[PDB]
């Protein structure tokens, strides 16, 4: 699996959550 743009999503206090925003083979 190779993403392309991990966008830090929202999470606990002062702590974002970068998840995979692209499913590029």
């Amino acid at each position: 699996f190779k993403c392309r743009r991990w966008q830090w999503r929202m999470k606990k206090l002062g702590a974002p959550s970068i998840t995979c925003v692209r499913r590029a083979f």
